[PDB]
């Protein structure tokens, strides 16, 4: 019944969970699981992120978490990780971009062929939804103007009435690089890796990983995963942990990294090996 804190800047969610998912890989409790396709993953993505990590094995990760055992250490080496391997499972992603995006111009056609600025843009639909909250989060000046004038490009090609279903398709057969390029903001950019993300948000991945996360005290019965118990709080979320499992798996080591969590996440300044 330990609550350890987690820090607050960055992939605070990400923070938590790297440091709730140490205590069970070094515990052995996930050995079961590490030769299992997420698990694999997880590991092209900690040799990808960490250029020192070698050979590349699940002993030399172990070997990292064992070294680099303080939780502050943990969550630079590790977090950064797990926020880009929660990009690889993010399967309904490129609909829901699609779908922003056709509201975008279903409602607004006229409007971006106008010229007219984004504030002036139909932003919200008929029962007071977002229409499209993911674009309007985008960066104003380097990414929504950009989105504007390509769009004028695109549409010079529309040669259908004005229905969504027809700017759906539109969009769907001509604009798959746009679309492409918009998922890589939406998933990596600046706004992307500290704006606060929900568990939900990490399905894919902890589903691939074997594992549950636990929030509040809300605990499935009859979910017989893995399960990482979370605290959600401001500019902070708590893992909790068991007295002997925190003892032994977290806090063995001084801390040895001196670096923010943007630095960990932009990944130049090299970890060293161990």
């Amino acid at each position: 019944a330990k609550t350890i804190k987690a820090t607050g800047d960055g992939a605070c969610l990400f923070n938590a969970v790297s440091i709730g998912l140490s205590v069970e890989i070094l515990s052995g409790r996930l050995d079961s699981q590490l030769d299992t396709p997420g698990y694999q993953a997880l590991l092209d993505e900690f040799a990808k992120h960490h250029p020192q990590f070698n050979p590349k094995s699940w002993k030399t990760l172990k070997e990292w978490l064992a070294y680099y055992n303080d939780t502050r250490d943990i969550e630079l080496i590790l977090a950064p990780v797990l926020f880009n391997l929660n990009q690889k499972y993010q399967d309904h992603l490129d609909e829901e971009i699609l779908n922003e995006l056709t509201n975008l111009v279903w409602k607004n056609k006229a409007n971006i062929e106008n010229g007219q600025a984004w504030f002036q843009l139909q932003n919200t639909g008929d029962l007071g939804e977002a229409l499209f909250p993911k674009l309007e989060n985008l960066d104003l000046k380097k990414d929504r103007a950009p989105l504007l004038d390509k769009l004028r490009e695109i549409l010079k090609d529309y040669k259908l009435e004005l229905t969504r279903e027809n700017v759906k398709q539109f969009l769907t057969e001509k604009a798959k690089e746009l679309l492409s390029a918009l998922k890589k903001k939406i998933s990596s950019d600046p706004h992307a890796f500290q704006r606060g993300y929900s568990c939900d948000e990490l399905k894919g991945m902890t589903d691939a990983l074997a594992i549950s996360l636990v929030e509040n005290r809300e605990e499935d019965i009859t979910d017989n995963r893995i399960k990482i118990r979370l605290e959600n709080q401001e500019e902070h979320w708590n893992v909790l942990c068991n007295e002997e499992d925190s003892e032994r798996f977290l806090d063995s080591t001084p801390s040895r990294l001196k670096m923010t969590s943007l630095e960990a996440y932009r990944g130049d300044k090299q970890v060293s090996a161990p």
